[PDB]
């Protein structure tokens, strides 16, 4: 019946001197969890092996080098494939991406669909790069993903997870209806990914109090307008002094949110999923072959 | 000048033999209502002249073209421009365009913008039409736009209007996100328009408790992600047996509802607007410039 | 660590013709998917035996009987509550009571707590009757409630249910503060219970569009009002030409809808309850011992 | 007459050597640019003539004392009601009162109504007083309100303002179903009052991200149960090293919000007031006398 149960991950904070390891038994735990309440794919945070990086500025490459994984799965995270293959339970996965290509040490904020085999079926790299690139000495943390990643690579694709179609996101991406249209013109029917959102934004503070409205609105209008499952885990909680955004959510193609966490901690939300249900939207108000006009939307690809 | 106030003159029912006299009385009221309260703009509804007669399956041509106007403004219409110029309120009007051409007639859903100096600066016709294009007999009411109305050939333009940049959306244009999109490329500061839209729909009557929900979510949605003012004007109640929604609204570039009517009859709302707001999100979290991959937005242009 | 899994199991329409049989059916299967995915009590809705037969005038008192349950559970309903002592899931069953006293035909739209043995811990009956007591021709379809009921006579009792401090209430009574905080004050931790609520409002049809919206806040300020998880099990669709709202959901003490069902169908939601959780609010910002100062209430308890 | 124009008078940060003088500056310039849109009330926030000095933990009474009025008004504050008389608008206005009685202190946080013709018609002494009652050493910021402060010996009364029944709250009060419901059953019209609400909860900092979720919720059910019209007005942004909450409305009988603040300084914001709007809910579903069962709730006045 095209059916499924799917499941969020949200983290708590993940401290600077908390190890790989730690970090694993606690994604083993939430997985191990899921699966108990059902769950056939669960999806984890973004960058969710580190505390997140990018808030401090490295004088120091092997200091930064350190919170990138150069092989997936190494033997510290091997238990986690292990174990999703055991219970059945595919997942997303985001870390910090470090490869040597042509003398240039490429890195990407990345993220991995595991299908229920325990078998990596499809990768995206983060397109969307939000911060800055320079330390910027009025901010009281900084966010130097553009310094610590280049755009990704990979375009935004659409892979066969356990005969779902499923679409990649990482944080700040969730904010551009573009990510979200390409993928749904690609016929994804859930779309995942992860987040690490501080509650206080240093350029725009007068916004601080909308952290978790435009977090949901930015899920919900995604998920309406493409007709399209979503679910968006966060790493929450005082991570190293910053305030990181909770809310993790699991969205139904009608944009209504169907589970959302409660808690600032690792926490596990579920919900019933029914591929069909895209339907609904997709082959009525947003059936796209017989209402888009795509000869007037050149502007949104012009460079 | 940056700052101004914005009204939205929401509609009641305009009933199938209701003259354009007794609408243009109806509209006067609203527009000399707003400027008594400071507005300098007032957004009406989409085909605010008529009763919604794409819900009708018509056999006669003559009585279709009935609905139509030949003429902008025509001697009936003209009043609405006269108020407009000597209270110092521009407005945006949606009403039926016909136009013949080497004597082929050409039918738009169109909407216009009028500036406090009640001339016409700008055009709109509707490009995302939506509805069935056959009659469906199970249907309590039709939705037949796509036969009664051509697709707009006028793309999203934005126009100058009395020192504020404003884009037009025609009902369903507001929930592509692509509509949005195109205008808030062009540097619209608000986009707006009207709407008819029952809280039945026949062929997805699942989601009827969510027309509202669905509604404020574009509206929410697309201001935000594009940093634009917006505001809708919807022509509510039960007209000719059918329910249409109200909830006009008018949105701040954070997505923030700042005002909302809550009657199904005429009514007008208004909002202080301050253009350079805009920019908490155009030179921040969304700098098209800074943050945009357009190089991987392409599927969204192709045809 | 005074932890749960409660589930909400959503009704879709049951026909006038539909048996007790056939409902129980129904149950059944929620009550084992519920179980399966790994929950612990499931609430059910108002009057889940039979149609919601208060839209009908009735002439003849055996027709109107028929509707009425004259023991709980009878041959039919045992199933139920053999299952949830098999699989350990309780449940609120809610239906129409008939029992004589005194010579009286008492009716009493009630509900019940049944623990994971099977058991019954506890009743209530509606105290807030709604709708009217009189045929009235300008309703397309009536709700008879104070005529075919009489005002619950239990109060509105806290019990003990599987080491969880449990409170009811039935449809209407969600909308009345004093049932919730009299629950609150006597320790509820979750208060749950069922409704039949029509998408259509004769008396006041301007309030269509706000159904889902009134009900949600209603169970929203609840919960958060009284640091109380809640859960609402609504029957949906269209039943006997009467639409149904759906949008089951279960809220955490803040206020926060953790699930909610997105079809009109028979369906199972689920979410993790701590019951410590209450505290945050309890102990806190709504610490009643505290900050309560109930000699300015009194009018409240006035007759 | 049942028809007129509310106005809430938000306030940006007032800092601790601001004079009353400046202050009266700032919420002139707010009613009178309310009176040009046409609005005949503005309601401005709690203690709107100084900074929250409760946010502070005392150790000079003089310098306690110079926080608090001990005339209203004096010869500095004089200037509002004699402009709210020449323009024909009244207003809430709240502020910390200081009475001698045979030379004892008694110290009120209260609000005053004052209509049309400059006149005080009524009075307030806010209830329930939140916080805590000793000095907090890890706290950024106290909140000692119950030291500073008796709670309110007026109860919740309704008073007859330019042919409007008004009520009045503050702040905290806005969270107390008690507190709506005795003004509700006095037959408020509108209920009104303003806040100082840190967006940061020392004790409680998991619902940090929620502080507008839970201001909103608990303005939007209060007002539709009571089917009164209400509005808030907050003193936001940063005072004095403290973050305050801004999101300033208005909101419908039937718990819409037909207005928002969007900025964190001084705002001005509107709305038409049908004063017989509340009948679609006061003479339906909320019609008291007729659904009430008060014999039920006497646990909620209980000492
Ligand atoms: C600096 S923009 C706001 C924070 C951003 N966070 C990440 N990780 O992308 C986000 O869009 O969620
Ligand atoms: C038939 S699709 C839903 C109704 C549609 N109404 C109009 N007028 O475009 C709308 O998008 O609002
Ligand atoms: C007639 S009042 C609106 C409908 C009512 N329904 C029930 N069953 O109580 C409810 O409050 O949900
Ligand atoms: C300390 S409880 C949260 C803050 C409180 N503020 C005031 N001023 O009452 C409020 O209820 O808004």
């Amino acid at each position: 019946t095209r059916q499924m149960i799917l499941a969020v991950g949200q983290q708590g904070p993940i401290a600077r001197a908390e190890t790989r390891e730690q970090v694993v038994v606690r994604l083993l735990d939430m997985l191990t969890k899921a699966a108990s309440r059902g769950a056939n794919f669960i999806v984890f945070p973004e960058l969710a092996l580190t505390t997140f990086f990018p808030r401090w500025h490295f004088t120091d490459e092997a200091e930064l080098d350190s919170f990138y994984e150069t092989e997936m799965p190494g033997p510290v995270v091997r238990p986690l494939f292990e174990k999703a293959a055991e219970l059945g339970i595919g997942f997303n996965l985001g870390y910090a991406e470090l490869v040597v290509e042509g003398g240039v040490k490429r890195r990407f904020n990345t993220s991995i669909l595991v299908d229920k085999s325990g078998k990596i079926v499809g990768k995206y790299r983060k397109i969307h790069l939000p911060g800055h690139k320079e330390y910027e000495a009025y901010r009281p943390f900084q966010h130097l993903e553009k310094r610590y990643f280049e755009p990704g690579d990979l375009g935004f694709p659409v892979y066969d997870v356990d005969a779902a179609k499923m679409g990649m996101f990482i944080a700040n991406d969730r904010r551009w209806p573009e990510a979200w249209r390409v993928m749904g013109l690609r016929g994804a029917e859930i779309i995942c990914g992860g987040y690490n959102t501080p509650t206080h934004n240093p350029p725009v503070p007068q916004h601080d109090h909308l952290t978790s409205f435009h977090h949901l609105l930015s899920m919900q209008a995604g998920s309406y307008q493409n007709g399209a499952w979503s679910a968006a885990a966060g790493k929450a909680g005082m991570e190293e002094n910053c305030m990181l955004l909770g809310h993790s959510c699991i969205v139904a193609p009608t944009g209504e949110i169907v589970a959302l966490t409660t808690t600032l901690e690792d926490e596990v939300i579920t919900a019933a999923v029914d591929l069909d249900r895209c339907r609904e939207l997709r082959e009525h108000i947003f059936n796209f072959k017989q209402h888009r006009q795509p000869q007037h939307y050149g502007l949104i690809a012009e460079l």
